[PDB]
């Protein structure tokens, strides 16, 4: 049960985390919606480059954010390709019981 959203994060976390976005309204809808928090502020304000911001969510959701995904995706400045590949990892990254 408690390993579906966090599983997605980690997965696509490193994937798109390596390099995908460098700017675009995203964590703004989040930080506001609640996805984030003061704690994030520190991490998000920490980037110092641009690609970090992304890593951030991917770095926060896994620790600070139980149901921040659905919303963290609603931000996906590039959803068309980031959201798909994401929810894809929600279906894939999410440890499944079945097998075949």
């Amino acid at each position: 049960m408690e390993a579906r959203d966090k599983q997605v994060l980690r997965s696509l976390r490193l994937e798109l985390g390596a390099e995908v976005l460098v700017e675009g309204l995203v964590l703004q809808y989040l930080y506001q919606e609640g996805i984030l928090t003061e704690n994030h502020i520190q991490e998000i304000n920490a980037q110092t480059t641009g690609l970090r911001k992304t890593m951030l969510l991917l770095d926060i959701l896994p620790s600070r954010g139980p149901k921040a995904f659905d919303t963290f995706l609603d931000s996906l400045q590039e959803f068309p390709w980031v959201r798909e590949k994401l929810k894809k990892a929600r279906e894939e990254a999410m440890t499944d019981l079945p097998a075949g």
